[PDB]
This record gives C-alpha cells, sequence and structure tokens, in this order.
C-alpha cells in the first residue's frame, strides 16, 4: 500500500541512507533521491513548507511530495558527489583557495534562505552535498524556522536567539573545519564540549593565513550581536580575495519564468493545450507535473 502511488512515477533503486532511496523518474529517465518518512515513527511538515518556498542553485530542489497512510515521500535533486563531510575527510583539509570556492557557495545559499524569511539552524558539512557538476546543495530544512559541535552558545543555553545569528556562528564552525579538517570545539564528554563552546576559545593552526584568522574571529563571537551580518559577509575582504565581486546570492531558479523548451517537452505527455499547461505548471503543487517540469529543466541544463 505504501509504495503503490510512487511506483506509477519512479523505478526504485538502492537505499543509501528518514530513509533515502535512489530512483529513476520514468517519464524523463532522470535520477532522483527519494527521502521516505514514517508518520507513526516520528519536522516533515516544516521542511516541506520551507522547500516549497525556496528555490535556488545551491539548495537541493524539492520535486514531488507524495503522502500515504503510513508514509510521506519527498522526491529531491540527485547529488552524486556525496557529502561535504566525506569530501573534507578524503582531502584531510582544503587549502584556503579551495575553501573559498566551496564557502562562497554556502554563503550564496544561506543569504538567500535569510532573504526568504527563514533560518536553516542545522548548518554542518553532512547537510551539504555535491551534485554532478561539483556544486554544493544545502539539505535538511527540518529544523528551519521563520549538531551540538555546530550550535551557537545562545542556542544550546535555551536563550532567545535570531536564527540568522545562529546560522552565521554555524558557518564559522564550517569555515574552520574546511581549512583545518577538525572541529574548533570538540570533546568526548558532552558537558566538556558545552563548556568549550560557551568559552569560545579555539586553537589557531600555523597554516591559517592572517585574513582567514580575522574572518573566523568575526563569525565566531560568543556574543551574537558582535557576529558579522550576512550582508557584510557577501563582500568581506577574505570572500572577495581572487574574485573581486560579491557573492551572488540571488536565485537563478525561478517560480515565475517558464522554459519554453521544457513546456513543449512536457506538453506531449498531456491532452491539454499550451496555455492550460503553463497555467497548471505555475500552480507548483509539487505533484508529478511539478516533478516532470523540474526534471526536464535539469535534463536541459546537462546539455
Ligand atoms: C544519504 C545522504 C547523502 C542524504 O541524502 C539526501 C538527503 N536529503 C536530500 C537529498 C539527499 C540526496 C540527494 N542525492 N543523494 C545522493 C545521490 C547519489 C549518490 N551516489 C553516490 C555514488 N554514486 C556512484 C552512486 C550514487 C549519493 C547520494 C542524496
Amino acid at each position: 500500500m505504501d509504495y503503490d502511488e510512487l511506483l506509477k512515477y519512479y523505478e526504485l533503486h538502492e537505499t543509501i541512507g528518514a530513509k533515502v532511496k535512489l530512483a529513476c523518474h520514468i517519464l524523463t529517465g532522470e535520477m532522483v533521491a527519494i527521502k521516505i518518512m514514517d508518520k507513526n515513527t516520528l519536522r516533515i511538515k516544516t521542511e516541506i513548507e520551507a522547500l516549497k518556498n525556496l528555490r535556488h542553485q545551491h539548495i537541493c530542489q524539492l520535486y514531488h511530495v507524495l503522502e500515504t497512510a503510513n508514509k510521506i515521500f519527498m522526491v529531491l535533486e540527485y547529488c552524486p558527489g556525496g557529502e561535504l563531510f566525506d569530501y573534507i575527510i578524503s582531502q584531510d583539509r582544503l587549502s584556503e583557495e579551495e575553501t573559498r570556492v566551496v564557502f562562497r557557495q554556502i554563503v550564496s545559499a544561506v543569504a538567500y534562505v535569510h532573504s526568504q524569511g527563514y533560518a536553516h539552524r542545522d548548518l554542518k558539512p553532512e547537510n551539504l552535498l555535491f551534485d554532478e557538476y561539483h556544486k554544493l546543495k544545502l539539505i535538511d530544512f527540518g529544523l528551519c524556522a521563520k549538531s551540538l559541535a555546530y550550535a551557537a552558545p545562545e542556542l544550546i543555553q535555551g536563550k532567545s536567539y535570531l536564527g540568522s545569528e545562529a546560522d552565521v556562528w554555524s558557518m564559522g564552525i564550517l569555515l574552520y573545519v574546511l581549512m583545518c579538517g577538525f572541529l574548533p570545539f570538540d570533546d568526548d564528554n558532552v558537558m566538556a564540549l558545552y563548556k568549550k563552546i560557551m568559552r569560545g576559545k579555539y586553537d589557531v593552526p600555523k597554516w591559517l593565513s592572517p585574513s582567514s584568522i580575522l574572518l573566523l574571529q568575526q563569525m565566531l563571537q560568543v556574543d551574537p550581536k558582535k557576529r558579522i551580518s550576512m550582508k557584510n559577509l557577501l563582500n568581506h575582504p577574505w570572500i572577495m580575495q581572487d574574485y573581486n565581486y560579491p557573492v551572488e546570492w540571488q536565485s537563478k531558479n525561478p517560480f515565475i519564468h517558464l522554459d519554453d523548451d521544457c513546456v513543449t517537452e512536457l506538453s506531449v505527455h498531456h491532452r491539454n493545450n499550451r496555455q492550460t499547461m503553463e497555467d497548471l505548471i505555475s500552480l507548483w503543487q509539487y505533484d508529478h507535473l511539478t516533478a516532470t517540469y523540474l526534471l526536464l529543466l535539469a535534463k536541459k541544463a546537462r546539455g
């Protein structure tokens, strides 16, 4: 009963990870990742609402939501490059230059999330995946609003906070891990870790440049009001080094504009006219029609 409707649209492959299954969209032949959630074993509603309203080059795209009596299925953008967490480990640590390449992509996604009125609240390398073009995609918006090693001091303490300030702190931890390959605050004991985060003191390895050190101090402030704002992160001197242009955070992936080639390709599978087809896609119901349209756009982007 749980997989009946899903099997009308997707050919299921292997379980890779909520359970995560790889699959192929029948109509287009495009690969997808399907996140499966048991309604009676559980956050799902939070992530769905957010993802329906977020659409960006650095956010893992939601294509289709299906619901049964026991399950909720979320069909998502295929990211075969795997986790940034596994990537950092495989490389030991990244140079400042490669860190900047990946960090500017994280800044792009996070700034857009804040521009839409949300805060991610769970930024960490396990939540960033590489796609086939080696571009980062931000995942898991289950804790989003309108892990302990990455949490801001105020968030752990159960104090009132601004999600944007907690995200900037988490991005500071990410920046450190990218250039060092280990956490700034770490301990086997949870209370000793909590003490280390509240104190805000960390080791500064010899390989970090003066500019990297200054940017880390600006993000890693225990006092959230002393943290750099997202707007100042966009054109920060360290961020601009070797680029000379601020981070492009605006979305290149629209809700309004439709691609004529993909509307044409999609229309052959339906008994409706052109205008009816465009009006239906524009409703963004995250049904099979939404999935088909967005997967045709990903197929076109490959060519
Ligand atoms: C299981 C976790 C990574 C969580 O995954 C997710 C969580 N929330 C949203 C999206 C995803 C998601 C999106 N794409 N993939 C993914 C796609 C393909 C592959 N392999 C890599 C190696 N290759 C040779 C075979 C295919 C691995 C992972 C997972």
